[PDB]
């Protein structure tokens, strides 16, 4: 047999017809169609009144999206007796083999029925439902001249990996609550279910800590390149968490330590050996900063930060970073990371950390390794200790330029086009591990505007999202590429300022 790899498309990027991404476990189409009309209602029914109430909220979220593009005023009804023309969302009789996020979605001429095990699965299935309707449905303003049809179809679906995440770096350049919510919303439509906020680094500190107010008064006042920076109040952070929770997205906050800490060191002189505040940094160097690993004030500082963050962050996880502590000795790093893990655990939080944090003698089997290095030796400790692993290989470093000539992005992991972001498997990064899942990391050294974020995340994130959701056996670039071409108008309709990748 004859095989080939993909080159660029001749004559430039290519960038009744559903466009499901990520690819579902099964999808068949039959004769006939459902028509969504102005008289449609969404019916919801759970196994008890509390569950029905939860489904009702999910239903209203779906109605909101449908109403924006159709111009209808679809409303939601608590009833298990849907009427012809209805969408019906239910958890009664879900197929347990599909798990928490799985669902069946069967569209007949008279009715759309989404059957899941849990409300979470209904929400994930609704993302598929939106992709079954015609291009135009994802507009934020009313679209005329499009019949709102869904082909008779049968879908069953569940994720391959439990953790399918996006990290946004808000330290290097700041992004507003509105901007963050928008990225969470867009990502949720592709079944991303985790959002990791990199809230602190050398160039900025972005979360209000009431006990150490100069982290904001001093530490938040800049960013890479000398812009004004910004921060989230604790109320704003709670609002982001709430918005994510409505999309069944867990928010994992990161306070990077003991490295990547210049903003803290610039805020409080007492965190430095000489007692003086560091000058703020607006460059892009990494690796040079460190907390004092053998001073108790360091651990008081960390405890205060963790106490306040834990109080406002419902995720069972806090990310304590641990990357590039090049001004910290191996012995001091081992000791430091063990100490801060104990602090986090005492406040009821399990610790996530970048490699080599798994090597700390103070880690537990409940700690999680975020494996970004993806070398043969990375995560040897994690594996031995039974720690879950989240992979972030080169193919998930979405801040990498698509090509040599990309106008934004870095390139220390090489270029990452839409094909490279697709053509990998989590087992490529690490062998013999309990792989919890994948996280796409959007570092922001070179991204200043919302348009920059859109350009680098789309279509790259779509590739990563499919790697997280769709089983390896059913992933195929030639297939995905053609599906992505078909999906393009939907990106445009959403107002995403995507890159029209010439490999698509
Ligand atoms: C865990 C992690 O990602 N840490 C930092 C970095 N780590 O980047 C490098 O180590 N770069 C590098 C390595 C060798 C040669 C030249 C650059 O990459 C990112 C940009 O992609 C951000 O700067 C992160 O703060």
């Amino acid at each position: 047999h004859h095989h080939h790899s993909s080159g660029l498309v001749p004559r430039g990027s290519h960038m009744s017809q559903p466009s499901i991404l990520p690819k579902p476990v099964s999808y068949t189409v039959g004769s006939g169609q459902f028509v969504l009309t102005k008289n449609a209602s969404i019916f919801v029914a759970g196994n008890n009144v509390g569950e029905t109430d939860e489904l009702f909220n999910i239903g209203q979220a779906l109605a909101k999206k449908l109403n924006a593009s159709t111009g209808y005023t679809i409303s939601v009804v608590k009833s298990n007796q849907p009427t012809a023309g209805s969408i019906y969302l239910t958890t009664v009789g879900g197929n347990a083999a599909l798990g928490n996020e799985g669902y069946d979605l069967i569209t007949t001429s008279n009715q759309v029925t989404l059957t899941a095990n849990k409300p979470e699965g209904v929400f994930r299935g609704n993302q598929t439902l939106l992709q079954l309707l015609p291009a135009g449905i994802e507009k934020n303003t009313v679209v005329s001249g499009v019949q709102w049809v869904i082909p008779h179809s049968n879908i069953s679906d569940k994720p391959e990996y439990e953790y399918r995440g996006l990290m946004l770096d808000v330290a290097r350049h700041f992004f507003t609550v509105d901007e963050v919510k928008r990225q969470i919303d867009l990502a949720s439509q592709y079944k991303i279910n985790k959002f990791h906020m990199h809230l602190s680094d050398d160039q900025g500190w972005r979360i209000e800590i009431k006990s150490w107010p100069d982290l904001i008064e001093i530490g938040s006042k800049g960013q890479v390149g000398g812009g004004p920076g910004g921060y989230y109040t604790q109320e704003q952070f709670k609002d982001i968490v709430s918005y994510a929770a409505e999309r069944y997205i867990e928010v994992i906050p990161e306070i990077d330590m003991p490295g990547h800490t210049n903003a803290a060191l610039a805020s409080y002189g007492e965190l430095n050996p000489d007692g003086k505040r560091k000058a703020m940094r607006t460059d892009t160097a990494v690796g040079y900063s460190t907390l004092m690993p053998r001073a108790e004030i360091t651990y008081q500082f960390v405890e205060d930060v963790i106490s306040e963050l834990a109080a406002i962050s419902p995720s069972p996880y806090i990310h304590l970073g641990g990357d590039e502590s090049n001004a910290t000795s191996a012995a001091d790093y081992d000791y430091f990371f063990g100490r801060v893990t104990a602090i986090a655990n005492s406040y009821g939080k399990k610790v996530v950390g970048w490699d080599p944090s798994d090597t700390s003698s103070g880690a537990t089997s409940d700690s999680v390794l975020q494996n970004w290095t993806c070398s043969a030796s990375t995560g040897t400790a994690a594996k031995a200790k039974g720690m879950k692993v989240i992979v972030s290989p080169a193919n998930a470093y979405l801040d990498m330029k698509y090509y040599s000539d990309s106008p934004i992005g870095l390139q220390w992991r090489g270029f990452v086009n839409t094909n490279r972001a697709y053509n990998w498997d989590p087992t490529d990064c690490i062998k013999g591990a309990n792989i919890y899942g994948v996280e796409s990391t959007l570092w922001t050294e070179t991204f200043v505007t919302q348009d920059h974020l859109d350009y680098m995340l789309y279509p790259k994130l779509l590739s990563n999202a499919e790697v997280g959701w769709t089983a390896r056996g059913d992933r195929n670039w030639d297939d995905f590429k053609e599906r992505l071409i078909e999906h393009t108008p939907r990106l445009q309709n959403k107002g995403i300022k995507f890159f029209a990748d010439p490999i698509v």
